[PDB]
């Protein structure tokens, strides 16, 4: 039940994977704010 | 003949994917801090 | 209804998936925030 059969057009699965990665990047983007002084920028 | 190249194709794989999405949502949930519409930011 | 529609199907894809999972964990790590032993709270 949790795992959809995805019988019809199972490829869309790959497209969804890329979408998730984008969401993760945004999350990190927000956390980027206020850089730590511990890290030395080149 | 899908994923013929990949010998391994366990279903549990999809379960792990859902788990990742949950982790992301929680992350965003904390960032959301559930802002009240009653008060408008200055 | 398809048979090896995707010409390219490198395994490197799975490796990238694991990398994303690691990034998510780090995100949560920051959200968790380690409690400093310097301050004592009941």
């Amino acid at each position: 039940s949790a795992d959809d059969d995805n019988f019809l057009v199972p490829i869309a699965v790959g497209a969804a994977l890329a979408g998730v990665l984008i969401l993760v990047l945004l999350a990190y983007f927000i956390g980027l704010k206020h850089h730590h002084a511990g890290y030395e920028q080149f």
